Parts: structure tokens; sequence; C-alpha cells
């Protein structure tokens, strides 16, 4: 049956076999899911200490890459640049925090992320009543939550050299999620991807972001980048 043309849906490839991921919940330790409430439904003046909080995690991750190689030389064989990306996105409306650290598995996720009690949170909670500041967060172990100052839900993903590609997410409420990541690998390091709430858009400004990472974290270590989408 002769053929001189065909139409793209003709030779349209057929799809590669569905993946499956597996996806597991967990309720966060009793201590974190109420301090993520108290977070959450409170007014504070300070919110922008959030970036603060993640740079400072990243450049942890970044510190560790340094150290690991030390005891597996390997790493110094990577050509990826030690660095951060910030990445805001005003369609989608996420503030997104790159960076090519160490990365977390699967175990760390769960670990990390919400099921262990760090011992300052109950501490925190009672400063906080008593009217401290917000940037006092990191002080106390629970940096990591700072995140729901701007954002209604967080997504990380993360992949460590020892395990595959994760996604830990939350909207607060009491438990995350944490499940195989079968998309998009992102190599070695971790992206916190922020879902702005409506009244913080502001993140997504490019002299807002570089007013407040002027302002909390000049002692980075590493370059950080902020990539900024034309305005069409
Ligand atoms: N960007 C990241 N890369 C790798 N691990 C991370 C990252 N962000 C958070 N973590 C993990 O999450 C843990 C909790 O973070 P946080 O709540 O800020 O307390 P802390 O920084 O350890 N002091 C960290 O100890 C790391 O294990
Ligand atoms: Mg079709
Ligand atoms: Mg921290």
């Amino acid at each position: 049956v002769p053929r001189g043309s065909h139409m793209p849906e003709e030779t349209q490839t057929q799809d590669q076999p569905m993946e499956e991921e597996e996806v597991e919940t967990f309720a966060f330790q009793a201590e974190i899911a109420q301090l993520m409430s108290l977070i959450i439904n409170t007014f504070y003046s300070n919110k922008e200490i959030f970036l603060r909080e993640l740079i400072s995690n990243s450049s942890d991750a970044l510190d560790k890459i340094r150290y690991e190689s030390l005891t597996d030389p390997s790493k110094l064989d990577s050509g990826k640049e030690l660095h951060i990306n910030l990445i805001p996105n005003k369609q989608d409306r996420t503030l997104t925090i790159v960076d090519t650290g160490i990365g977390m598995t699967k175990a760390d996720l769960i670990n990390n992320l919400g099921t262990i009690a760090a011992s300052g949170t109950k501490a925190f909670m009672e400063a906080l009543q008593a009217g401290a500041d917000i940037s006092m967060i990191g002080q106390f172990g629970v940096g990591f939550y700072s995140a729901y100052l701007v954002a209604e839900k967080v997504t990380v993903i993360t992949k460590h050299n020892d395990d595959e590609q994760y996604a830990w997410e939350s909207s607060a409420g009491g438990s995350f999620t944490v499940r195989t990541d079968t998309g998009e690998p992102m190599g070695r390091g971790t992206k916190v991807i922020l879902h702005l709430k409506e009244d913080q858009t502001e993140y997504l400004e490019e002299r807002r972001i570089k007013e407040i990472v002027k302002k909390h974290s000049q002692f980075i270590g590493y370059p950080i980048t902020l990539f900024v989408e034309k305005e069409r």
C-alpha cells in the first residue's frame, strides 16, 4: 500500500512503558506539626528570612561535597559546579532554590524533614509565644519549616549519589509524602519548590529577591545566580 507522505499522528512513536512510582505517607512528629501550624497561621513581620534558611541549607549541603571528598575522592571527579540557582516562575507562582549539594536519600527525607523531633522545637514555640522574632528559627534546629511563612505547598526533589531521585511534598495539615521520582533527572543535589501564597508573590520579583539575598545571605561561600525570565 504505497505511501509518499505520512501525517504526524501516523508516525507518532508508541509511548515508553508507564512507570510506577511508589508513594508513602508519613505524619509529622507532633511538635513539628504544631510548629508548622503556628508558622502558617500567625502573622510575622519579617517573613523574608525563609530564603536565608533555605540558602543556608544549600550552603551546608555544598560544604559536605568538599568534605566527603576526604573519605571518597571520587567526588573530585564530578564536573558539576558547586552553586545555588534561584528560579522564580511568575506563570506558576513558584520560587525554586536549586543546589548541587550532596542531596538526600529516601531515608534522609523521611528522618530529616519531618518524622524526628528537633530538641529545640518546644523551646522555640515558647519563644514565639513570648514574642520572639521568627528570624530566630535557625538557631533552634527547625529552619526548613520557615518555608511555610510564604509557601502553601513545598515540593523537594533530591538526588544523592547513594540513592535514586525522590520527591518529598507537604501542604502541611499534619502529613507529608515521599515518592520515587522517575521524571526529569536533576543530577546530584536538591531543588526546593515553593508554591507561594497569594499575598507573598513579591518573592517572584527580581529586585525583592536581590534585596533579601544581600540583606541576609552574603557569606554563602558559593556562587548564587538568579534566573530572570525575560519579559515578553
Ligand atoms: Mg494524541
Ligand atoms: Mg538549616
